[PDB]
């Protein structure tokens, strides 16, 4: 049987299932270590990979990636569990590797795939605490060619009164998200500053896993995909809609928490985002 994971219920998204809102003809791009494509419960549609050393994007050697996806776009049936955008258009651009790491010219590189092959969202559940011109140019490219780019905030906590958000999601153009739990309150480990955006559920998030599995993972990588899921559904509903107005939408309707420095605008609401 198939469960609702706790986060997609929080965010409100199977209200736009069950209207017949599923992400259906979005492309969605999740960076991160590839997606398992042989998973029952996902659907790949395509992808690439810039990792040298590991040449095939649907294989995931680390579980990040499928994770994140799972939560994007698990299918609605009646196995594992439920995505945000259960029809969403999935392509894994892998560009971390094994070990979950990887340098920035592979992201770079992703990133560009990503404008090339006209994604509409974007997902990057990744960071460093370093930016650089050249992943600021491919993120405001994305944003200025209409590509929803969505991104974790960082796990790095609280550090005097200081922003903890890594890069890519301290830049303006990117929707930085934090993580809460299933009572609202802010996950300790969720990065903290003035860049950071909105919030969604990362702590203890059940997803898929590599080779036909299922599991629980906390972050605010795990928030992020909530996010991408949902801008997914918005555009499922309003398809002109500019990343402009998505991206407001989001934000206009959150269900404000505490301070913005910890919470951003508050948790999303998709149901009110959809209109
Ligand atoms: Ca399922
Ligand atoms: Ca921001
Ligand atoms: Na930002």
């Amino acid at each position: 049987a198939q469960s609702v994971p706790y986060g997609v219920s929080q965010i409100k998204a199977p209200a736009l299932h069950s209207q017949g809102y599923c992400g259906s003809n979005v492309k969605v791009a999740v960076i991160d270590s590839g997606i398992d494509s042989s998973h029952p419960d996902l659907k790949v549609a395509g992808g690439a990979s810039f990792v040298p050393s590991e040449t095939n994007p649907f294989q995931d050697n680390n579980s990040h990636g499928t994770h994140v996806a799972g939560t994007v776009a698990a299918l609605n049936n009646s196995i594992g569990v439920l995505g945000v955008a259960p029809c969403a258009s999935l392509y894994a651009v892998k560009v971390l590797g094994a070990d979950g790491s990887g340098q920035y010219s592979w992201i770079i590189n992703g990133i560009e795939w990503a404008i090339a092959n006209n994604m509409d969202v974007i997902n990057m559940s990744l960071g460093g605490p370093s930016g650089s011109a050249a992943l600021k140019a491919a993120v405001d490219k994305a944003v200025a060619s209409g590509v929803v780019v969505v991104a974790a905030a960082g796990n790095e906590g609280t550090s005097g009164s200081s922003s903890t958000v890594g890069y890519p999601a301290k830049y303006p153009s990117v929707i930085a998200v934090g993580a809460v739990d299933s009572s609202n309150q802010r996950a300790s480990f969720s990065s903290v500053g003035p860049e950071l955006d909105v919030m969604a559920p990362g702590v203890s998030i059940q997803s898929t896993l590599p080779g036909n599995k299922y599991g629980a993972k906390s972050g605010t990588s795990m928030a992020s995909p909530h996010v991408a899921g949902a801008a997914a559904l918005i555009l499922s509903k309003h398809p002109n809609w500019t990343n402009t107005q998505v991206r407001s939408s989001l934000e206009n309707t959150t269900t404000k928490l505490g301070d913005s420095f910890y919470y951003g605008k508050g948790l999303i609401n998709v149901q009110a985002a959809a209109q």
